[PDB]
C-alpha cells in the first residue's frame, strides 16, 4: 500500500494542529497544547488508490522534525487570514525547506486556514500571487467548519504524484 509522507508547518496559532485532528477525527479543537509534535496516521482512498497518510504535526522553533522533514515528501505550508505576520511567516519556512530538500521543486501546498473568521487581514488575492511566485496551490481551509480540509490534503497527494 503507497504510504505518503506529509509535514505540516507554518507560525503557531495558525491551526496546524487543529487541520491534522479535523482531518483525522472529524472534530474540531479549542485548545490543543502547543507543544506536541507527533506523527499522525489515516488510511484513505484518493483516486481509487488506498494511501497510508503519515503526517508530522511539527510545532516549535528537534530530531523528528529534522527527520521527516529530510524524508517528507510534501508540505503544508500554513498560515491564518486572519494572521499577516503568520503569512509574511510563509517565505521563512517554504526557504528552509528548499534548503533541506536542496530544491525549488517540492511538494507543496499554501494554506490560508481560519476561513470561517470575518477579521481576514490577507485576502485570496494576495496568497494567490505568493502561491503563484512558488508554483504550488493556495486552498483556503477552516479546521472549524471542515471546508478545503480533505481538499488541502488530498491535493498535496496529488501534488506529490507529479513529482
Ligand atoms: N475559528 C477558527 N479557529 C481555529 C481554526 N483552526 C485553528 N483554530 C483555533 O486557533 C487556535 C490555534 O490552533 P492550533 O491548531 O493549536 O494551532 P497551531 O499552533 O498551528 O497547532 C485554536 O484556538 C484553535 O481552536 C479555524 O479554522 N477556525
Ligand atoms: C519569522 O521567522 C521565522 C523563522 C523561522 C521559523 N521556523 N520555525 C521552525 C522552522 C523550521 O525549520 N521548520 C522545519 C522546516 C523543514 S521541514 C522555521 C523555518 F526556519 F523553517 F522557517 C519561523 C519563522
Ligand atoms: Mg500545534
Amino acid at each position: 500500500m503507497t504510504e505518503y509522507k506529509l509535514v505540516v508547518v507554518g507560525a503557531g496559532g495558525v491551526g496546524k494542529s487543529a487541520l491534522t485532528i479535523q482531518l483525522i477525527q472529524n472534530h474540531f479543537v479549542d485548545e490543543y497544547d502547543p507543544t506536541i509534535e507527533d506523527s499522525y496516521r489515516k488510511q484513505v482512498v484518493i483516486d481509487g488508490e488506498t494511501c497510508l497518510l503519515d503526517i508530522l504535526d511539527t510545532a516549535g522553533q528537534s530530531a523528528m522534525r529534522d527527520q521527516y522533514c529530510r524524508t517528507g515528501e510534501g508540505f503544508l505550508c500554513v498560515f491564518a487570514i486572519n494572521n499577516t505576520k503568520s503569512f509574511e511567516d510563509i517565505h521563512q519556512y517554504r526557504e528552509q525547506i528548499k534548503r533541506v530538500k536542496d530544491s525549488d521543486d517540492v511538494p507543496m501546498v499554501l494554506v490560508g486556514n481560519k476561513c470561517d473568521l470575518a477579521a481576514r487581514t490577507v485576502e485570496s488575492r494576495q496568497a494567490q500571487d505568493l502561491a503563484r511566485s512558488y508554483g504550488i496551490p493556495y486552498i483556503e481551509t477552516s479546521a472549524k467548519t471542515r471546508q478545503g480540509v480533505e481538499d488541502a490534503f488530498y491535493t498535496l497527494v496529488r501534488e506529490i504524484r507529479q513529482h
